[PDB]
């Protein structure tokens, strides 16, 4: 039974298991329970199909015979529709199951005692410096003193940006149901356990594996936006909303054990959270003004939920009788005013007795939350509400106060330490959430603000904008920014386009400020891109405009940035508009579909070098906004050295980053990740101001700048310059396929990224890269030493190559062969054989500049991870190949076994989602 | 209270307790109950004495508050000569229960799972590779295949030399003493025990500290074999059997490669040797008689060991299934078998032939034992009828039945009954041999000159001592070729030169396997090396020992590849040493010409010469590492050391000395004794095959700059400052040292560097171990700011740096500038006060630039478990060193008085104090420099 699949499993993969070390264990107890299931819901046949492609599978893995792959082929290619939907299903939840044993193994894995003190510790969870360990280096090591630790922290932000799962916004059912199989199997080995607590649990494991199995329905509709923003909030009350105030507990502890005797001021605001989902428009336009309206209406409905949904207990625990003045006169208010009769809540019904004085101020607070939270309900159902606005919070402050009350109240009666549990929590969960849970960025792209400008001039009799050179746009700009008349009369001529940018002005102008973070500028190149969305703000009269935040995405744009931004800089009236600060946003993945990644990401290191100083010079404040793609997106242990990694002063107290949708599982989903999580990203912020890495020494930069020259050009003569390139990625890859759901460089990131992705090829993360080893190592040998130096010694490069050689252990050029075999047509299989050459020679020169034989031996329990994922993955990549083919080709047909599957019309497209999803689930982050 | 007492002790070591760290429950649980004992003993007044010696020199460790240093004084200056010596026998004590504590938990300290593969892994023992990770990363990362690397093995030789002990050998019984300590110790920590039997262990260790305390008796130095059989005792202790152990992992690292073959049992993988009595340098107390019989004694206790256990084996080769060959052999011994009783233990009666293989062993076990009888009569009679076909004169004939024995069980169907305790015995033989250590020779150069000048100048044919180096070449070799002897019956000899020729004499004398090298002291020619060759075929020796200079100064060391080149193109010499020479180096002895960083400096560079010279003549070269080097350390250290060598130094052949003050650490606790031989045979095999780097041409112009610069101020300050030896002489109890006995001492040129070293670590300042690294380290960074970040890379990356700096921190470690200052104030006059304040200051700058390059901000943050060991330690080693200071004041100042408490211990002069205080600080050192 599982002796057996333990067998298999532990093939794939050798290593030195200790007590700690259960992940195959976890994996076979899952796969073991969930055959039990197929057999019984789809019969013994079905369940031995499965077995027999996991089997091929793994073979396959384990010797790479492309003989397996092909009998795997004929096994699965011979399916009908109905069992091929079954596999794909079977497999893809197998990943999952793997997904949520991994993250167990990493909750509980032994931390390493002694550190050896090397940059490259804080690469691997096991090894990483948690937030007490970091206060003491910089006390010990930096000489700062507990007070100036304390200080920093207290002014340090960290900001969280969540963005939509590329592929799948996993519903918060079915999370639920992924937490409880974790849970269920994480109890089946707590240490002393009864066997009938055992048999229980294992069958509420089995319970709850088929319930996540049989949450499947495949819904003819797209999601909406509205429903993939309340999908990706769900994190918020499986862990965040609980873990901010943990984590905040274990800052105060650390303080306290480096003698600071006070606990981190419960309104310090170290951590927000925000989202771009219903905010970004870019190359969107189901994303309307009615969208970021909804989503800011939802996004304050659940704050307001959460609150009241635990401020029943609050009250309950509230019971105290000794208060001070101001609470017992506020209390007597309240009870003097307060109703006779009935209120409809779980707890608290009857009116509540002056002697509970607590109890008083608390029931008003979870009245304003319940008003607050039905207005936001009627105003997305009705389109608007009769409840008043005494009725509800409209700011944070009116429900910080009487919280503040209770507090001050408590420590006054002498009960301080009271005060410090829930309560404190409470306080805590208010000053990071406030009364929207996430603050809304709006992203649109330059072009569309330059013609909703063209549209304004022309009306008005004075000309194209589009015609007008930079400076022209300049001058008329700032002209009209402090101009004595609107702008925009009623007759203005408007697309459908137009009107869709104009009235997202509208809804910023209507909705509050506290919904709402930064105005992102996708595609942003110039000075004026900036003042014109400033303009379109101060036309509609918004209060508080947002802040105005350039993207610069290619190469040439980022190299035009430190000009356009010292203009910026430069004019009087931004200076005043800004206030001392700006943000601007890198993409590294934007950056890399124009130039590689390699070259993206030293470009990217010197503008933001270069717009650090300009922004000092000018005495302004600059946060970067790392946008996905980053060393920094990873999560997990290798994030932390990611930030750390940061060319000196591009942090300086405040953290801006992307958190994305495919890592957000990882990162969030268990309790002690999403802990461990919050905690990386506030220590190497912190440590990161007051202890920059090594700059790099002047031959390294100079021969970074000449390997950049290289691998762009041959990541250009590939991508861009190539004929037949364009050709050969719409058969090779599910990119058409993708997108029915001007070339490469209107194609956006993430399909570039997700495409190659799916091939395991993974062509944008480490094209060019070979050619710039090459190159370096060929024009003088003494180069090779250098890299390996720079490996060693450089944590920015370090933290580079790491990324690439994950992407490469996540590889399988086998499965790119197959597609070339099945997809392509003959004539431009040399081509896929040439690039299939390129990787191989790249991947071998970074495993020689890594100093590593085989890929990852730097990280051993990542590449266990992965290589547990291999087979099921491996699985959904040969059926998918089959099915492009199906659908590709009406006349493409193969003799089908009679139908497999018991139960007791879907077609190829159905299949070919569910090979999408769960090679995107598997696949999890790369470039 | 035990939990009061942990308190104390847990201040002093701040550190992150997981479950298998328990060094300081261990130090807890045995001074509570010392104390028991002696308030049982001496009464409970004393007891409080001890105590409040121990608590105030914790704290001062603690704070390091000059004010507890003097309360610690004025309590132990006000003590009789009883009660002085109650107390330093007491603080004695507790150091060498703390050091068997700490042996404790380094044999059970957990490994590290995921090692990062960095070398600075091999210099800790919870990191380092192990034999089979050893032939892994060979195998998989430098591509040798498990063939090429158990063909490696298989020829490869690991020789450790035995060196005395230079202030207290342990006798046996005290030795035992302590293993019992150390095993009731580790099993009241045992997984499940019951409270009876806790309660038992508890009185048993109780009991066997008492014992141990109570083995104190303090007249006459011990002879020089009294103290070889001493320094012979952790054979039976550990070393016998752990050999065995130790080739029977390496089966099963082999075995995990995919080699199906066992090591074979005669490789001679590991061999012993010793100096003791065979080292007679600057000692005329090592006598020919003196060597004689340690051969005796050696030859003794090596059959007596192979005799005491045969019987078990007997015991268990009951089987009767037998080979031809066998049977026939049998047979044979059991028609010649004496119908009559044996005076042994168990096979007493004669031994029936259906018992085959107790027939073959029945007879080995009486060669062995007339082969342990002519031995002891022969040291005691002066001789003995005992003839030679009675007894063993050469391992074959012993290995002979054992491998029939073998053969034969394998030919009936039982290789893996032979495999069992028969394969451990062969290997054990095989190890051992008929004598467990080979003796060296050692004596120094000038001594050779003599007797050949009294040659000479008898002759009538001049002066061997005037003659230059070329003259002396010229007839050295024409008497190597000569027709006639050179000694005739009337040559004059002088004592000296008389206790000389009479060594050579017991060469000639004794089989050839008591012997390994004949080391010569002082070498400075070529001459002074075939001056050997030929007083040994003067005596006909018939296997002469080969001849090994040992070149001391730096002036000799630069002219040792001039002499090497001379001697390697003489065709007498290279026909007579067959493509073989050994070479010999002493750190410590370099380091006391020319300070420790140019000596190690000067030390790489010699080697790396002096290897290409032998590969250029075709000779394999052994060098023979002498004490004072990272080598020297024991522990994980010695691993990294071992891979720190140039290039090709090793080359298979691998003989170093194990110091006497590290030998109990290294071989006393039975795990630490397998990891040591692990550890010698790892690096061995591995720096082979995987050379450090060799060093960047910046890293060796530094090195160089930093040597001159180093070399001139520690001579300027040992050499050349008129008053240097004044003050040592009154700051170091060096003077009584040499009246307390070898012999000790022209100034300190002609003080043996065991004395230098030893004098400086009894003041807790190790000048000698530091003293130039603080010039070279300023200049260095001073000329160019650059060489911190290049002498911070070499630190980082040139493991040969990385070891010496780690060395000199550790010494730093067991510094204490205090200890020292307060000797200058008690001992040293007024008017020298001012150089000994100069001294601290170097101290002071030398340990920071130290600290700086190699990037710590405290000593040792490197290495915590170290840390934590050496400071556990100091709180007995500083009573000590106060009782000391104050002991050294009263023999010597006549003028000082103080009031003395009356006495303080019951029951049921300062000469002695001194020499407990002496013993015990070392004790608590260990190595050094």
């Amino acid at each position: 039974k599982l002796a057996s699949i333990d067998a298999q499993l532990r093939l794939l993969v050798p290593g030195k298991v200790s007590e700690d070390d259960k992940l195959v264990e976890y994996d076979a107890l899952l796969l073991d329970k969930f055959l039990d299931i197929l057999q019984d819901l789809h019969g013994e046949d079905l369940k031995e199909a499965v077995q027999q492609c996991y089997e091929l599978s793994a073979e396959y893995e384990g010797k790479h015979d492309p003989k397996k792959l092909e009998e795997l082929g004929s096994l699965l290619t011979s399916l009908d529709t109905g069992d091929s939907i079954v596999i794909a299903k079977a497999f893809s939840h197998m990943l999952n199951l793997a997904n949520l044993a991994e993250e167990l193994q990493i909750a509980y894995r032994r931390r390493i005692k002694l550190k050896s003190g090397d940059f490259a510790d804080e690469a691997n969870a096991t090894t990483e410096s948690d937030i007490e360990e970091t206060f003491k280096r910089l006390v010990h090591k930096l000489n700062k003193s507990p007070e100036e630790v304390f200080d920093a922290l207290k002014n340090q932000t960290v900001e969280l940006v969540l963005t939509a799962h590329p592929t799948q916004s996993v519903r918060r059912s079915l999370l639920q149901k992924h937490g409880r199989i974790r849970n269920c199997l994480a109890q089946l080995y707590a240490k002393d356990i009864t066997p009938d607590d055992k048999q229980e649990l294992d069958e509420a494991l089995h319970r709850e594996i088929q319930a996540a199995f049989r949450t499947d329905e495949i819904r003819r509709t797209p999601p909406t936006p509205q429903d993939e923003m309340r999908a990706g909030m769900s994190y918020f009350h499986e862990t965040i909303w609980k873990g901010v105030p943990k984590f905040l507990r274990r800052v105060d502890t650390a303080l306290k054990n480096i003698g600071i005797n006070e606990r981190f001021p419960y309104n310090a605001p170290l951590i927000q959270f925000s989202s771009w989902m219903g905010g970004d428009r870019d190359g969107n336009p189901r994303v309307t003004p009615e969208v970021t309206r909804d989503v800011c209406l939802l996004a304050r409905m659940m704050t307001s939920n959460m609150y009241f949904s635990q401020i029943e207990d609050l009250m309950i625990e509230m019971s105290m009788w000794r208060c001070n003045s101001e609470l017992r006169v506020r209390a007597e208010e309240l009870y003097r005013t307060a109703r006779k009769d009935v209120k409809h809540y779980i707890e608290f019904w009857k009116r509540i007795p002056p002697n509970q004085p607590y109890r008083v101020i608390l029931g008003d607070v979870r009245d304003k939350l319940y008003n607050t939270r039905e207005r936001s309900r009627h105003l997305l159902v009705d389109g608007k509400s009769d409840i008043p606005d005494e009725a509800v919070y409209t700011n944070v402050e009116q429900l910080l106060e009487p919280l503040e009350l209770c507090y001050r109240s408590l420590c006054d009666c002498g009960d301080h330490v009271i005060a410090d549990g829930s309560l404190l929590d409470f306080l805590r969960q208010v000053s990071t959430f406030g009364l929207s849970l996430v603050k809304l960025d709006i992203r649109q792209e330059s072009d569309r603000h330059t013609e909703v400008l063209d549209a304004i001039t022309q009306h008005l009799g004075i000309g194209s904008y589009r015609e007008w050179s930079e400076e022209k746009r300049q001058e008329w700009l700032l002209a009209e920014l402090s101009g004595k008349r609107p702008l925009i009369g009623p007759d203005l001529p408007k697309t459908e386009e137009v009107k869709d940018c104009l009235d997202t002005f509208k809804v910023l102008a209507e909705l509050p400020s506290d919904c709402f973070g930064a105005y992102i500028i996708s595609m942003a190149t110039s000075t004026s891109d900036v003042l014109a969305v400033e303009l379109l703000q101060r036309e509609y009269h918004i209060k508080h405009p947002l802040r105005v935040v350039p993207l610069f995405e290619k190469l040439a744009d980022l190299e035009a940035a430190p000009a356009a931004m010292t203009r910026l800089f430069s004019m009087d009236w931004y200076r005043n508009r800004i206030d001392g600060k700006q943000e601007v946003m890198i993409g590294y993945s934007d950056s890399g579909k124009d130039a590689g990644r390699f070259s993206a990401a030293w470009q990217l290191y010197k503008t933001q070098e270069q717009i650090v100083k300009i922004a000092k010079e000018f005495g302004v404040k600059l946060v970067i906004f790392h946008g996905r793609g980053g060393t920094v997106g990873r999560g997990g242990g290798p994030t932390h050295l990611a930030l750390l990694s940061q060319p000196p002063d591009t942090i300086n107290g405040s953290l801006r980053v992307t958190v994305q949708g495919e890592v957000i599982e990882q990162s969030f989903g268990e309790e002690h990740l999403c802990f461990r999580t919050l905690q990386r990203f506030c220590a190497a912020t912190l440590e990161h101001g007051m202890n920059p890495p090594i700059s790099p020494r002047p031959e390294w930069r100079e021969l970074m700048d000449q390997m950049a020259v290289v691998a762009t050009e041959e990541y250009r003569s590939v991508v861009f310059k190539e004929p037949r390139f364009v050709e050969y990625f719409r058969l090779a890859t599910p990119e058409l396929e993708f997108g029915r759901k001007g070339g490469i460089e209107s194609l956006r990131a993430i399909p570039w990224i997700f495409s190659w992705t799916q091939t395991r090829f993974h062509l944008p993360v480490w094209l060019g890269f070979g050619a710039a080893f090459k190159h370096a190592i060929q024009k003088d040998s003494k180069n090779l030493q250098m890299l390996q130096e720079m490996y060693k010694t450089w944590p920015f490069f370090r933290v580079t190559i790491d990324l690439v050689e994950m992407v490469f252990a996540k590889g399988n050029p086998g499965i790119a062969a197959l597609n070339d075999k099945l997809l392509v047509s003959e004539d431009l299989r040399p081509f896929g054989e040439s690039l299939r050459a390129n990787y191989e020679e790249t991947k071998n020169y970074l495993l020689k500049i890594a100093g590593h034989k085989d890929l990852l031996e730097g990280d051993p329990y990542l590449k266990q991870g992965i290589r547990l994922r291999d087979p099921y993955i491996t699985t959904l990549n040969v059926c998918q190949a089959y099915t492009l083919k199906r659908i590709r080709d009406p006349n493409y047909h193969v003799t089908l076994r009679p139908h497999i599957s018991k139960e007791y019309a879907p077609g190829l497209e159905d299949t070919l989602i569910l090979t999408m999803k769960g090679i995107a689930a598997g696949m999890q982050n790369t470039g």
